[PDB]
């Protein structure tokens, strides 16, 4: 279980990476947006201060949700349960 | 579990098939806007960046998010567990 | 579980019910779009094309999201299982 | 059970708090919108009517996301289900 977290943890990595990679070059944002951009959109937060204005954009984040949504909730769920849990518990032991 | 993930995939496409058509025919969005907004909505990124300006639209849309979310999100977690779960695991195995 | 729908059908109309009264009232918008506006917040879409401006406003949209997201995706969930898994299988019996 | 609604529902209020700190002084919002923003971000709504404008406000984001939407949801879970749906059987029962 402790190696579950490491697993899903370098694979958000890479996710948020290919996505920051893609809106910096194609859709022009500073790789800080690109990245926060990539994060609001796979936890599906979406605030839509920055959207996809061309169509390559439109399609790659179609894709992108997709295949990505899955991948970030659980990382968060594992990080929910397997790391912010215990430490919980910890602080409570009488 | 070969054929669930087939059968979440094909219900998948007709929703987003609707949505298309009905976007683009009432709402006037380009086919390729109407797709990628049917799919910003299911998933609930919902950037706001295309939303319905019609009656008709807006109470398409309270109908299309009961009915399509359920499936979309079913189709994903397929698509996590029965497909991009075990591709991990392949590279994986020393 | 044909009962377990029916419960959380009445529910969810009774909170999508108060949502349209509290916004047409104290946000002014027509009811259709204060009933839109109910929903794709419970569901967390959010667009964004609606928003509260009042202060009021603002808090009660704090407890109604809290209250009611829980309500909303149960019934989802139980619509998604309880009512249109079966009527899949149905239309693929041979 | 008792003791886990009243531990999830500290923890989100100190999540709360952090981020209306947080965001009423760096991004400079009023304390009653900085609470509504952290609310509307960490349960995934995201309406954008508000969102971060500067670079550590948009950091923090990233992290706060990460770390708060596990636990809003399962104080939202087990509002659900230890105090939400007994109360609707109890007026149920006949
Ligand atoms: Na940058
Ligand atoms: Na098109
Ligand atoms: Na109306
Ligand atoms: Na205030
Ligand atoms: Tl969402
Ligand atoms: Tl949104
Ligand atoms: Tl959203
Ligand atoms: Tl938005």
């Amino acid at each position: 279980k402790d190696k579950e977290f490491q697993v899903l943890f370098v694979l958000t990595i890479l996710t948020l990476i290919s996505g920051t990679i893609f809106y910096s070059t194609v859709e022009g944002l500073r790789p800080i947006d690109a990245l926060y951009f990539s994060v609001v959109t796979l936890t599906t937060v979406g605030y839509g201060d920055f959207s996809p204005q061309t169509d390559f954009g439109k399609i790659f984040t179609i894709l992108y949700i997709f295949i990505g949504i899955g991948l970030v909730f659980g990382f968060i769920h594992k990080l929910a349960v397997n790391v912010q849990l215990p430490s919980i518990l910890s602080n409570l032991v009488p």
